[PDB]
């Protein structure tokens, strides 16, 4: 298990404009394209990440390709925030790819709103921290994935993925 195939089993990959869980456009392994309510702007977000007149569908490598700009940003976003990036440099490699799940899915400012569950989590008070992230609407919404992740941040194992 890696942070890649984490993400895969957590997103899914769709190769024609969907919406995600919020009611937002995407595309591929959760490629967010934009909150606007708009296709027409979707699909004008779509050909501009991939450089091409897309007819709102792509190719698995064309998806890859996001995903991995799209890691990678999640990653260095969490790098430049002030607030993650100690709890992310205090964190195993297994933990450090939880968080990065929770900034891919909500975005870095969301992840640092968090403040509490992060202080846990750099303290390594593992059951706290997990009682603690619960108590979020990110948990409320999507209780499924946010019980994996806060597994994963509880044992510092991939046993939650482990069968997916
Ligand atoms: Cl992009
Ligand atoms: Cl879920
Ligand atoms: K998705």
């Amino acid at each position: 298990m890696n942070i890649f195939e984490m993400l895969r089993i957590d997103e899914g990959l769709r190769l024609k404009i969907y919406k995600d869980t919020e009611g937002y456009y995407t595309i591929g392994i959760g490629h967010l394209l934009t909150k606007s309510p708009s296709l027409n702007a979707a699909k004008s977000e779509l050909d501009k990440a991939i450089g091409r007149n897309t007819n709102g569908v792509i190719t698995k490598d064309e998806a890859e390709k996001l995903f991995n700009q799209d890691v990678d940003a999640a990653v260095r976003g969490i790098l430049r925030n002030a607030k993650l990036k100690p709890v992310y440099d205090s964190l195993d490699a297994v933990r450090r790819a939880a968080l990065i799940n929770m900034v891919f899915q909500m975005g870095e400012t969301g992840v640092a709103g968090f403040t509490n569950s992060l202080r846990m989590l750099q303290q390594k008070r593992w059951d706290e921290a997990a009682v603690n992230l619960a108590k979020s609407r990110w948990y409320n919404q999507t209780p499924n994935r946010a019980k994996r992740i806060i597994t994963v941040f509880r044992t510092g194992t991939w046993d939650a993925y482990k069968n997916l």
